[PDB]
């Protein structure tokens, strides 16, 4: 069922609450021991949100290999995303190893660092060029190279060093500024030009590992981000482009990470989303 008229239904009918927890109720469920180990409580931003064991990403370290990060590999569209918390005060070093470890050329950050007056992610890139940031726990240097600051995003080039093998490499960090503390935003087309530009620099690409996508739990924002993605490149790959259905998809990458989509609003938001791209892309 084309997803506009599909749209205007669930409008009108206002049932955008009875769709959203049909999801929760259908939605997998996996075991998590290795996130609820107690040496793992100071890598956990919040109790109820934790990665999947059969699809967690683990660090290369013998110590601990925990990290609060999930690999969602989309195997229709060809596309591979790591979606993890906003990091903490002790996994800053964690979540640049996985960067590095991971070889990823993208970080996609879709909050500010203080939002409704308390610390939602922690500063964990360097703000001033000749203040490098150094990491002793994990062995690595980061260096601010560049930043372009635009109305609704930000891009900062980024140079991160490998201390053990002097190895270095270039990361765009994407930063998208203007996510309202309350609710969603009320047109998508900010968010799609952010999400046009993050494919334009090579990021999403098969020749590089997944980027690597955050907000503050790395399930609401993050998880709109990857669905409308997805579903734009299903469209652009399938014959009839009608056949693509969100609900599946959703519930597909929810056998990946648990809790991808967090209220109704940002269900509803995700449905505008793809439904006002699919135009622009072709002219519809
Ligand atoms: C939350 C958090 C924790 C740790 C760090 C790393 C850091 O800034 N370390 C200090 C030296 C001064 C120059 C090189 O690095 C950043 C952010």
């Amino acid at each position: 069922m084309e997803m506009e008229k599909e749209f205007e239904q669930i409008d009108k009918s206002g049932s955008w609450a009875a769709i959203y927890q049909d999801i929760r109720h259908e939605a997998s469920d996996f075991p998590s021991r290795v996130a609820k180990l107690p040496k793992n409580k100071n890598r956990n931003r919040y109790r109820d949100v934790s990665p999947f064991d059969h699809s967690r990403i683990k660090l290369h370290q013998e110590d601990n290999d925990y990290i609060n990060a999930s690999l969602i590999k989309m195997e229709e569209a060809q596309r591979s995303y790591i979606l993890t918390q906003g990091p903490l005060p002790n996994t800053v070093g964690h979540f640049w190893e996985m960067v590095w470890e991971q070889k990823s050329r993208g970080v996609v950050m879709l909050n500010r660092v203080m939002e409704k007056g308390s610390l939602k992610c922690a500063q964990y890139w360097p703000q001033k060029e000749e203040k490098e940031m150094i990491f002793e726990d994990t062995n690595l240097k980061l260096t601010l190279i560049s930043e372009d600051i635009k109305s609704y995003y930000t891009v900062r080039q980024l140079e991160l060093e490998n201390l053990t093998t002097q190895e270095t490499r270039e990361i765009l960090h994407f930063h998208y500024t203007t996510w309202p503390d309350f609710g969603v935003p009320e047109s998508p087309a900010s968010f799609l030009n952010f999400l046009f530009k993050v494919r334009e620099s090579g990021s999403l690409s098969p020749e590089h590992g997944p980027v690597v996508v955050h907000c503050s739990a790395g399930i609401g924002r993050s998880g709109t981000f990857c669905l409308a993605d997805t579903c734009l490149l299903l469209m652009d790959k399938r014959k009839d482009p009608s056949s693509v259905d969100i609900k599946k998809v959703l519930l597909e990458m929810r056998k990946f990470r648990m809790g991808l989509i967090q209220t109704a609003d940002q269900l509803r938001f995700s449905y505008l989303a793809v439904i006002e791209g699919a135009k622009f892309i072709m002219g519809d």
